């Protein structure tokens, strides 16, 4: 049958069809996956019948690495054991039944459904392989020999060239399972890299014609950093390791959000004015999908991946990493490789269609050259999905008409805004003053502050209030408590305890950006460094000591994008200090196979 | 101004718009899903303002007046329940920012009372925000409409309204400290009476009264004849505020009712208690999450009289009786009637319409009922409240009809696909079908050579939008009521409840019930005396049980009478009365005319 018709059902009445963002697959506002895929399936099926699901991976192989499902009625997340074809462990019905890279599953693996046991066989359900119709009411798609020999089972597939992995239960039960798969140091490695110097870098090489890099030359000049011609590379084996990390550490962040939110007591923990409470909780209710972007901080090398935290306000970097570097490859580099932060534009523009946004939409930005070129990235990935908007520098073009409704200079309504404004700079507005938020509704000199716009209750804010929760660095203790001893977490508490006195540890401001207020304390008494800025009052967290790798005489940091709650790229930051702060430099990475 | 133009904000940014009046549907006033008042009210101001800013509201009332008698608080965001405390006039406890603020019934507020919120407190006076009060625009910036004069007398806080015939009644407080505070009200005994009353024989019962051209009631004659009870000149009365304990009753126990079902799917140890096939545990979630409020009708079980308003059950999945009350009694009225009192289930259509229409019904609704000409009036009259509503249907009676496509997609005889059901089955008739068969899924057919299509290959299609959802199984399963006892202990309307024969259920005799049981079936009354009082016989004797507190409906003109509202969307939508010659109601007791009398 042709593409999307239907051709049967698996048990439970799960839908099998025959197999840019027309081609996403929902079910209300929950991602199920791409039409019509193998992963969409499986997704799909765990989705409706048991009310789980795995997180996004690039390919069906991949599965088989994950350890937790996320049940999605109340955000918790579950246990998922592995086991090896040929294992003591049988092959229950409702379990997933993953393909390793290779033969008929060429690039991708793939993945199913087991839907019944029997004696020597196994029926199983599954999309992309079948593309006919199944007779009357079948619900399974194929059969696989199963054979039973001292107790353990082996399936055995209908393909001659193919290799099953094994499969997946959601139980606490580890007997007969195997142990998260632990990627080797070495393919973590950062390393240098020089392009041939033919005076590729030695003019105007960033396009003038463009308004995008025009605003960026015009806040950075002809410059991404000392030496364009030097570059670092990394494996395709790390990048997967960052994609795995970032789409698994967003859901544990969103976790302990939850968890924050529910609790009074944690809540109290992050200093964020008491009045907006209640607030917080409606937003995360009811703006839950409505993230758009975000950035996670991680060291990375031979010694693993750790993340420092999660920039989920207000993020930046966009631009450098998936323009100006594009137009650096585009301008000098010749190899194979290619620039992991490529489709950033493209994956923004999807998320914003997929968002709520109102047609017409202001961006809000703050007088400042350096955030122009931020803000019109940002609309052009807002222009690309269809959206009309209106780019605001500073407050002062806002007014308010007779009734207290809000403005532009144009005199149209403002009700949707996308923001580089942090959420903490209103709370701030907040602090330094009431039954509810203390907003403006009108003036006699039609002075609108930033808080009497981001808490009008009818303006649709991105990001969402809510966002304000992990990106707090008073989440980090909480991550640690729910998650104790996780391979990408770094022990933080609110205090320096015994094991990080032991360690050494950074200090770092729950409410600060851009390395500002940081202290590195070694595992003796020594201060590796100290930074300064305007956040050395506010409440600390204490951050077990992992610094950063030198490379290149660069100290180097990784980070990844999220968009819509999934990875959309990496970028290199680099400084000559252990202490990357917003004037370090963007350097080219090349992903390399 | 102007019907609906903005005047200004209070507080936060909560909008006050005009309500010169000078489907009523459109005066609906929502935000997301959450119902906030008709627009543009007082009461409506009152809780958008508590939603917009602390996330809480309070629940459905008739009169503003009625708010100060609440002693609870929803939270939205949870379905949590926060204590309530009203505080008199010349309290102790002073007027915070942000209180309610309530007048009772009189002078300019004549039999509405009225809602205002308390917005700053200055020593000598305050300043609150309201909106069917002022109907033109406020100062530009101005966030009040209204100050009151306060005067502070040794410790007490006394306002003064700007009206000189006004009642101010006082303030709430969203506090678990009770000092200073009242104890919430509980009405005379003696307004609860239910009596008996006749009307003057002149024949006009002696024939056909019920109009057999009217479809609806011919449907009602072809199942019970041109009769509702032996004796259709008889009929009972109870009082206005009896009306509207019942009424507040209803709207608080809909909110018990939602908060134990949240416990309850929280805790994989309290939802085992109700015997439900493990398999649907998800999806039941599931449906909690994403029906949380298109539940469309209920009917709640009283005993009501002298000794106060006690709950047996809440019939939250399938539940009848509708036509009786809204037209079939509307009938007798308009027949033999005369008096000045109502019919308290006279809007039920209505009001029933009105659910639907804001319902997320698909366009066309399939009506399933079973072969039994008793369910044809009921089918019949949910169709025109669906009709009302703007939606299509057809109304299936028992399952031949039903069959799938190549592919396995449902249709009905016509061909057409089956997306939406309104269904007159009980959701347990289902769940016996997956009883009677290891799966990996609800075990549903999508193909079969006869082409025979069960219930649950209906009802638990994924792609099937079903009402009511499958949720509503949890708050008719009887098992929720000790689980209610545990969450409100002592609770005024409660009757303690428990899966075994407790020390104090020996000391006051109790009903033994199964959980999902209906129509007063295999029902065992135990007296004090330890004295079997009734029994009766059915088909879930096998189940479970939960043992209630006894309390035996009173006996008014020779029977026993059962008091039941209806719930419509979450709120009271009507009363009706039952009455049964024995303790034990059952499908065959009758409907007795009731009229609310002031
Ligand atoms: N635990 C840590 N060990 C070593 N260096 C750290 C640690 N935490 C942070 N740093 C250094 O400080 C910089 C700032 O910390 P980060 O958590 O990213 O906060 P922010 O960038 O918001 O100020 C990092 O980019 C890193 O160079
Ligand atoms: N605790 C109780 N004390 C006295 N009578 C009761 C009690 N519970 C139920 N009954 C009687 O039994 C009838 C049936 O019980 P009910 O709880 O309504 O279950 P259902 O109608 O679903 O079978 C009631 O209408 C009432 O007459
Ligand atoms: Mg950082
Ligand atoms: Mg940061
Ligand atoms: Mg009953
Ligand atoms: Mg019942």
């Amino acid at each position: 049958a042709p593409f999307g018709t239907l051709l049967g059902y698996a048990p439970g009445g799960v839908a099998i069809y025959s197999s840019d963002a027309v081609f996403r697959s929902y079910i209300d506002d929950e991602y199920m996956g791409h039409k019509w895929q193998c992963v969409e399936f499986a997704r799909r099926f765990l989705f409706l019948n048991y009310g789980v699901v795995f997180t996004d991976v690039g390919m069906a192989w991949e599965i088989f690495s994950l350890r937790f499902l996320r049940e999605v009625v109340n955000d918790n997340i579950l246990p998922l054991q592995a086991f090896p074809n040929g294992s003591p462990r049988a092959p229950v019905a409702g379990a997933l039944l993953i393909w390793d890279k290779g033969g008929e599953f060429k690039d991708t693996g793939h993945v199913a459904i087991i839907t019944q046991l029997h004696g020597n066989k196994v029926r199983i359900a599954e999309q992309n392989v079948i593309h006919s119709p199944l007779p009357q009411g079948q619900q399974w798609t194929r059969e696989l020999e199963m054979v039973v020999e001292n107790g353990c089972y082996t399936l055995k597939d209908t393909f001659d060239d193919t290799t099953i992995l094994g499969w997946m239960i959601q139980t606490e039960d580890t007997e007969y399972s195997l142990p998260q798969p632990e990627i080797a140091g070495e393919l973590l490695k950062i390393s240098g890299a020089r392009l041939e110097n033919k005076g590729q870098f030695d003019g105007k090489w960033l396009d003038e014609k463009d308004p995008l890099q025009n605003a960026y030359v015009q806040a950075n000049g002809q410059v991404i950093n000392q030496d364009p011609y030097h570059y670092y590379t990394i494996t395709e084996s790390a990048e997967q390791e960052l994609i795995k990390a970032t789409n698994e550490l967003h859901l544990m962040y969103l976790h302990a959000t939850d968890k924050v939110l529910k609790d009074d007591n944690l809540l109290a923990l992050f200093d964020i004015p008491k009045i907006l409470w209640p607030r917080l909780r409606l937003s995360w209710q009811r703006r839950r999908h409505h993230m758009i972007t975000g950035r996670m901080d991680f060291c990375m090398d031979e010694r693993g991946l750790k993340v420092y935290e999660y920039n989920a306000d207000s993020a930046s970097c966009h631009t450098e990493a998936g323009l100006i570097l594009e137009r650096w490859a585009e301008q000098g580099y010749k190899g194979n490789g290619f620039n992991p932060a490529e489709g950033l534009i493209n994956e923004l523009a999807g998320a914003w269609k997929h968002s709520r946004a109102r047609p017409f939409v202001h961006i809000m930005q703050d007088k400042d050259i350096e955030e122009n070129y931020h803000a019109q990235f940002m609309e052009q990935a807002l222009h690309q999905a269809g959206f009309e908007t209106r780019i605001l520098r500073g407050l002062d073009e806002l007014g308010w008409d007779a009734a207290g409704q809000l403005i532009d200079g144009e005199g149209r309504l403002v009700n949707c805004v996308w923001k580089t404004w942090a959420w903490e700079t209103a709370f701030d507005q907040i602090r330094e003053v009431f039954a509810a938020v203390p907003i403006r509704t009108g003036h006699p000199q039609n002075e609108v502050r930033l808080i009497d716009v981001l808490l009008r209750p009818e303006v649709l804010v991105f990001e969402p209030l809510w966002t304000v929760i992990p990106g707090n660095k008073a989440i980090l203790p909480i991550l640690w408590s729910l998650f104790p001893h996780h391979r990408y977490l770094l022990d933080t508490d609110f205090t320096v305890n015994d094991e990080l006195v032991k360690t050494g540890y950074a200090v770092k401001p729950i409410a600060g950006r851009c390395g500002s207020n940081i202290d590195l304390v070694s595992h003796h008494e020594e201060v590796l460094d100290k930074t300064s800025g305007k956040f050395a009052e506010q409440k600390n967290i204490y951050q077990q000591l992992w610094c950063l790798p030198k490379v290149d005489g660069k100290y180097i940091q990784v980070c990844t994008f999220t968009v819509g709650g999934n990875y959309g790229g990496t970028c290199l930051r680099g400084d000559e200090s252990l202490v990357i702060k917003k004037e370090s430099d963007i350097e080219p990475l090349i992903v390399v196979k």
